[PDB]
């Protein structure tokens, strides 16, 4: 699978198919679309270095930070 994809199911999906805490879920384009609108670097930015509830990396400590580009442009991809 994509690598974003198969990134996100692997944990990421815990909190975001919920929406624990207020997180985004996929697909959702009203919750995306303001955080889109803000630009792809300051999403990006949010999921490395964490955001509120949305910890650094998602608490994937082994992933790279182009790996974690990747989910969240998955993310957004879906959700537009
Ligand atoms: C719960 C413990 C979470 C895990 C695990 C992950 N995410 Fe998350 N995410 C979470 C919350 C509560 C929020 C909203 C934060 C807020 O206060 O607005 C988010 C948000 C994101 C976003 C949007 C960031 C933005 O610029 O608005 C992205 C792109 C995102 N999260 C991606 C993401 C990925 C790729 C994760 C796994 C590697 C991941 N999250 C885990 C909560 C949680």
């Amino acid at each position: 699978m994509a690598e974003g994809k198969t990134i996100y199911e692997g944990g990421c999906n815990a909190c975001h198919d919920a929406g624990m805490m207020g997180a985004p879920k996929p697909g959702d384009k009203a919750a995306w679309a303001p955080r889109i609108a803000k630009g792809e670097e300051s999403v990006i930015k949010n999921t490395i270095n964490g955001l509120n509830g949305m910890p650094p990396k998602g608490g994937n400590a082994a992933l790279t930070d182009e790996q974690l580009t990747n989910a969240a442009k998955y993310l957004i991809s879906i959700s537009k």
